Formats: C-alpha cells, sequence, structure tokens
C-alpha cells in the first residue's frame, strides 16, 4: 500500500495533507489546516503497517503534526489514528487527539477529540 | 525541553518508551509495549513543541507506532497525544488511539482509546 | 429544542434511536444497534442542554444504553456525546465511548471509541 | 452491583459524584463539578449492566451531565463511559466526552476527551 498512502490527500475540512510511504513503515510529508491557528505547512511524520493483513481489511496508519513552523505556534499537537481504504473510493478514515500545552490545574481541558475523512480529491 | 524528553520512559502498564529529541521537533526512537500482540521493540516516530509557551504549560507533543517488526504484525497502529510536565516528578501525560485494520462492515469497532503516564523510573 | 430532538433517528450503520425530550431536560427512550452483540431494544436515559444559546449553535447533550436487556447481555455500555444540529437538514453529530467489563489486567483495551451522524431519514 | 455503585464518589479533580443505582439498570443523582464552568449540583442519568459478567470483569456503566442548572448554562454535556470496580479499594474509572454547542463552522473543535477515576474516600 506503499503507493495507494503516498500523494496529496485532502479532509471534510478543506485541509490538506502530502505525504510519502517509505518501504519499511514510514510517513513523512507537510499538513496545512484549513481552520484553528495554523498558516500554511507543518511537518508531519508516521508510521503504517507495511503488510496489511490480505482478506480485505485496511491499512493502519498514524501520523504526528506538531503546531509549529516559520509563521506560527499553537503549542499543541495532534495524531491521528485510522486506516487507509484503497480501491475506486479511497479513503483513509481517522479520528484525531489534538492536544495543547497547559497548566497541571487546567490539563483536565487539554484535549480535543475529533474525526477527519480523507479523499484524493475535492 | 530538547533535553527533558530525551530518554528513557516507563507507563503504568510497565511499558518502555526509548525517545529521542531533535531541535526542530523531532522525535524518534523504540516503542516496547508490556501488553497486548506485541514483541521486543517497534520503530516510533513524532513529533513535540520544540518553544513551549513560557508560563508552566507543558510542550505539547505526539508519536505513533506501527505494530509491525521482525518478529510480530498486529496490523494496527498506536499515536500518543499529551504534553511534557518537567521538573523533580517528571511526566508525560498522554490519551492514545489504536486502530487496527479492519473491513469496512467492522470498522465502528476498530479504534481502542486510552490514557497512558510516563515516568522515568520504575 | 424539546420539540426537535423528539422522534425517531437513524444512524450511518442503520441503528435505531427513539428519544423523548423533556422540558427540563431528560432524554429517555429505546435504542436498536444493527451491529454488534445486540437484539432489539435497550433503555436508553441522558441529558441534554434545555436552552441553547441563540446564536446558531447546537445543542448540546448527551445519552447511554446498557447494552443488556431480555435478550442479551454485552457487558458493555456506550455513551453518546454530541450536539443537536436542527434545520432543513436536521442532525445529531456525535463521538461515542464503548466500554465493557473486563480484567484490571485487559482495562487497557476496554473501550473502543468511535462516531456516529443521526437523521430523520433513511 | 447496585449496591457498590450506589453512594457518593469524588474524582481526582475534587468532584463530587452522587448516585443511585436501580435494579432494572438505572443511574439517577446529582454532579458537582470542582473544575470549569460549573456552580453547585447538576442532574445526572444513565445506565449501568445490572448482571455482570462472573469472572472478576468490571461492571460497564455510563451516565450523563448536561451543565445546565439553576445558577449557570455552559452549553455543554459531559458523557462518562467506565467501568466499576469493586472489593477493598473500589473504583470507577472512566473516560469521558464533553460536548459544547457550536457553529457547524467550529464543530471540529467542540469535543473535549479525558478520564476520571472515582473513589469513595477524599
Ligand atoms: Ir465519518
Ligand atoms: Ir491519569
Ligand atoms: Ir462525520
Ligand atoms: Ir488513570
Amino acid at each position: 500500500d506503499e503507493a495507494g498512502i503516498t500523494g496529496t490527500w485532502y479532509n471534510q475540512l478543506g485541509s490538506t495533507f502530502i505525504v510519502t510511504a517509505g518501504a519499511d513503515g514510514a510517513l513523512t510529508g507537510t499538513y496545512e489546516s484549513a481552520v484553528g491557528n495554523a498558516e500554511s505547512r507543518y511537518v508531519l511524520t508516521g508510521r503504517y503497517d507495511s503488510a496489511p493483513a490480505t482478506d480485505g481489511s485496511g491499512t493502519a496508519l498514524g501520523w504526528t503534526v506538531a503546531w509549529k513552523n516559520n509563521y506560527r505556534n499553537a503549542h499543541s499537537a495532534t495524531t491521528w489514528s485510522g486506516q487507509y481504504v484503497g480501491g475506486a473510493e479511497a479513503r483513509i478514515n481517522t479520528q484525531w487527539l489534538l492536544t495543547k500545552g497547559t497548566t497541571e490545574a487546567n490539563a483536565w481541558k487539554s484535549t480535543l477529540v475529533g474525526h477527519d475523512t480523507f479523499t484524493k480529491v475535492k
């Protein structure tokens, strides 16, 4: 699935996700959010199962973005956990955790949860 | 915090997390779970905010492990979203998402959620 | 929104959710899952904000189902946290947590996470 | 476990959770948060598995609080999904989802995730 994951992806919020899969299971690329305190590109890095079960199952994968680059620092980070589903309508369906730096007093409200779907089009 | 994150960490389940922080905000290392379908070490990769707010806030960070190495393939992946808290009792408090490859029929039950705390001792 | 929430709802998995809103903010009804270890109806109970912000915001709400009734006991429970969005395309968008009874050894893998969308049609 | 769940519980944040279990599997009571936009008591309602597996497994359960009462309205709701563990150190370990009413534009950032542990003491 190294081939199928590599490329440009778009989510329901209009975010852009550009990624390269390594044969060992590495994922490198950049992310650009369409929402929130973000601006231009951010590095992403991750892992994917480089030998998925041959039974029509998705390919598990994950990545992280620290929301710091040359333009802004949102003092936060998001990780995406999900699976790549290939074929004629190729999808990466994910749930994500966004954590932001907080004082220990405010740690209870430090983590947002949500879900994104990525397609090759739009 | 590049200095404080780098090193060996242990969580409440007895898992071992060895990590190196880059100055640009990179996190590389290996993970060894004490539970589940895992055996020996797995690559991890991630991002961390390399310039945290000076106000006593934690440092946001995240990483991913694809549960595939030379011994086993659990066809799954876990991402950790959380923050590093330094000082005399240094902690990485996280929530994690574990996704496993599934058929689209079973995608509703593909994702486990939980939380880990890492300390330098134990 | 007491009026708009009350009624029969359907989610993307084909599940059926029948609910009555009280004026005090109570939610009572029954749930029938289309997937998993479930069969016929299960009681649900919950709360909703009975005075939402007049600014075009959704109405926060939640409910719980213990997966035990006269036919089966899945020894689990699911809670839905989300918001009701009214108008011509009325939606309840939720994320859900499904916890199952486990031994303390297996507690790390006790909780599934996912998301459901409910509409009045389909 | 109807007996063991009923009573007053306290979490790591210093919140107070007073609950009555019905024999059918109902949970009614009040919640008082020690943090956030809350003040005095809020109704809670929920479900619990009223016949847990005899194998040393926890008892699955869940509840909801809409953050509206006579004093304040936070336009939000939280659901707790978890299990009751009895014995000499009785615990309700939960993960929780807090959703707040938002505009559809801001729905991506509407949901906080976290975890609470409740004990009978402190
Ligand atoms: Ir979806
Ligand atoms: Ir904790
Ligand atoms: Ir959705
Ligand atoms: Ir805990």
